[PDB]
């Protein structure tokens, strides 16, 4: 079976009521098509309202300097964008011209919001910030202060902060309930600091998120030997708010069984440079191995308890 | 008694200070009326300010090419939408014309914001996204890995993510305090992962939310037999943020006693298709039954503890 | 001593760097003054930029149909609001006119945002929604299912929802540390459901928030007799998001010692009406008394434990 | 080694994909340059689109009153800002003029959003509010009601509220894992009320945030003597939402070993003035010393337990 989440964040999942928020799907399209729809909508409302200026003018003979279809188009433009050159002016003759100018000039603002606000949000969409949030390429398992840990690194490239930033992790692997039920990609949260508000990040320079492999960890019975045998995947999620706006964003990444390295450890990145801190981003992803017992956390702890003198 | 929340989310509840935020009620109205008010406000400010252009012009004889009421209307329009055709131009004569152009042109922007921003928010309201978030039609109770569970499925139809997404559930049923007090629709939260951040969803492909029926569960003493006898309703709430904007949204649904099925289980939806995952949305709501003890979780556990060999 | 928070929410507290976000203070002013500043800023930029059109025209003799100060003002207006009547047109003569039109037309949009966006936010400020969120006028203490409770009611008048809505309460009273230190208005949080996500509200029809008076409660040793002797105040806070926008809001209220009624209980508000629920908002604030022991929760529990047969 | 966070909040840290959200970096620049780019973009699109009006007019001989380059520039301006003086008018001759007016007038709104919305956000950026949130200049350690506490004061200068406001603290100091691994600026959260929702602030008048120095505190074994020997730094973070908008903000500050005062205590700031509370902001930062044991919290508690009579 192939992975559920790519290293960059896109999922490998494929899926009537999409027109209950035509706006939500409007902001998704790539620029070129957004810029085309924007044109379409604008031109066709210049068409429709321009066609009604030609319908009432046909019954009258309100209108100054209008001739064919090529001229009735240029009046609807001077009105909706409120250009109004002054070559094509309006007069007092018909009642059907006064009330339709109102309808056009008002509905010109409604078309303005739907599009300008639309154009705003996509320029200002937060998913972009998540580009400059980065995860180590592998995760490691090595010892820390006595206890075995699953560790991955997290970084923020942009100098700006990410407010109320947090990290959570979900372990994904199929399982079978003792009752028979097979559950395809069963998600189960991994502890990465949630019981101590240690999962609340002060992300400035790159941090190593550590999940300790205790009794309640999924990695409790995985040993160095069993690890490559397993068929699991660790989804890593980082959420928080772009300091510069009120936008909330999410950056994701994944670790499949083969990308977790047993016995390794992260290369430091920090150096103090004459009154500032220098983050050597070259050593970010890089790791190195150190002496690391090959036993499962469950056994390590069992032998450590049997060592009571 | 009838239900508190409909399967789609609307509540069956009916309720001076509504004019302390005339804006909040302005965004509620259906489009046609919003589009009418928009017209009203725009036309009547063209009226008022146009009427004051006719009042000061009456005392003067500032004004170029103005005649009756049908012409004074077309000047206020060329000014507030800043059309300004150049047929009706302003001159240097009266002081009461210079300062009133300022008042109109400035208050033309104030009317613009109140309406354009108004038009923005409703196009961009989040309640819409909640349309494409969906709940299984029934909930089930069956065994999982030894312990009895109340389970309902949750789905997101749109390919876009829902950031910081979470699920919570409230059990609604009237009760009487031993002291006598009757409480009409007393709400009491149901555990659906809150003590482990398992209620924090990574909602991509459809998930089964499971509430285990332990000592602290309301369903602790409900057996298969008692269930249809009960008069309870489970409100299911899903909250989180639209990836595409900073909007927070809520999707709700309900389970009344008869819609909870004892002994059943959800049909899988996942299939791996040549390097992506295929979610067969047809089996979403569908369930099937399996061997499931008819005893209450309280008794099941009591007999399992008595089985100690 | 007088109270810290009024029944409506304003605090009784009085307090250089206020110009580090001149915007934040700009949205605070009442409408009339906001509407005046808006005028000021607009007129004075029409003045400044209009004065520079008169400075370069003085060195030239770029300019069509301009005379005195009363005419140079009407050109700056036709340019910044992009009215441009066509009576006062621009020509090719001087270089100092071409680049200044650019500077004005660009800085006309900068003045537009600062003001239009300003005008948007205040119309769309959330503090308003908090008007239609309401708290019972008194709080009560009576028994519930064996244990003594401090209870106040909460309501939402508007039919719209309040997403991710929550309630928290802080007990305010001065205290002296055994070491001598006197602390003026020491705040200490009261449990109103925080350890069970029962403080997470599904606020539709009016809810009674209950704080049980256990060992950890401040009201643990307050008896009916001692209550009127105490000098405490309960601040009640409700926070959450306006369904209609991404705004987060806060509604506050207070209970001073005299407004907490010992031995009373809230009048029900619910009635089921032919397929909807009718909330009789008249009985909202209203209470009534019932048999309620006059002893402190600490003693009640002590005697209940001594009753072990 | 020098500190990680300055007393005002800037960090002493220095750090391709920055063009995946050119918008995010657009809002960062200081005003003068923002105002220059705004000019650049506007002028160069007036250039490009103006140059295409000169290209199609060259193949024709659509155009009224156009001559050299100095005149073709003034047409593109009357069109994109929708000024349209009426001296330079459009006619029916060529098809390449009609469709290009559409392209310009539409892309004039796209350039409008990107810039006006840009201009909006920076005026409305939240980081500013964090200016008027303030931290005591030192932190103290003294006794409170028996137990030793690390205390710093927090204030909000602006009369407006900060919704859903919270305080958290991270202790920063390098450490070595018993396994050998040296960790440069290892962060570890300090308890400031997180297990009781006491870290949820009702920040109106200035509050003393207290971290009790218990077994789980980092300051458990630091005595008065050892404190000046240590090389630690306490980062203090305050997060929450600007009442006036939906913006979330963060105010930070730091305490290095030398700024924590052992044996001192904060000067009160509150006085009740004729029906309001007067906060004497002069005594905000100020402290004073009182009798305070010089032993480490670990020992204090050890001797208090040995005192059992
Ligand atoms: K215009
Ligand atoms: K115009
Ligand atoms: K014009
Ligand atoms: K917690
Ligand atoms: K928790
Ligand atoms: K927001
Ligand atoms: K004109
Ligand atoms: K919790
Ligand atoms: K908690
Ligand atoms: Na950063
Ligand atoms: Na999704
Ligand atoms: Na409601
Ligand atoms: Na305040």
């Amino acid at each position: 079976i192939q992975r559920y989440v790519r290293k960059d964040g896109k999922c490998n999942v494929h899926h009537y009521r999409y027109l209950t928020d035509i706006f939500t799907t409007l902001v998704d399209l790539k620029w070129r098509f957004n810029l085309l729809i924007f044109v379409m909508v604008y031109t066709v409302t210049w068409l429709f309202f321009g066609m009604i200026w030609w319908l009432i003018a046909y019954i009258r003979g309100c209108v100054t300097n209008l001739n064919g279809f090529v001229s009735a188009f240029l009046f609807s433009i001077e009105t909706e964008t409120t250009i109004g050159y002054g070559y094509r002016v309006i007069t007092d003759k018909c009642p059907e011209g006064i009330i339709l100018l109102l309808i056009q000039s008002v509905l010109g603002s409604i078309v303005n919001a739907f599009m300008v606000g639309c154009m705003f949000v996509k320029i200002s969409q937060p998913k972009k910030r998540a580009e400059t949030l980065v995860f180590s390429t592998h995760a490691v398992i090595s010892m820390r202060d006595g206890k075995l840990c699953l560790m991955f690194r997290v970084g923020d490239l942009r100098n700006s902060h990410i407010v109320e930033a947090s990290i959570r992790a979900k372990l994904i692997k199929s399982k079978q309930t003792s009752e028979g039920e097979f559950i395809p990609l069963n998600q189960t949260d991994i502890n990465v600091g949630y019981y101590t508000g240690d999962d609340r990040l002060f992300l400035v320079s790159p941090l190593i998120i550590s999940h300790e492999i205790n009794q309640q960890s999924p990695f409790w019975e995985i040993s160095k030997a069993q690890l490559p045998k397993e068929e699991l995947e660790i989804v890593v999620i980082l959420e928080g708010m772009v300091e510069a706006t009120g936008m909330t964003c999410q950056a994701r990444s994944s670790y499949i069984t083969s990308e977790i390295l047993w016995g390794y450890r992260f290369t430091p990145v920090l150096t103090l440079e004459d009154g500032f801190y220098e983050v050597d981003y070259n050593s970010f992803h890089e790791t190195y191995e150190t002496s690391t017992p090959s036993l499962s956390a469950k056994e390590l702890a069992e032998l450590a308890n049997r060592a009571e003198s």
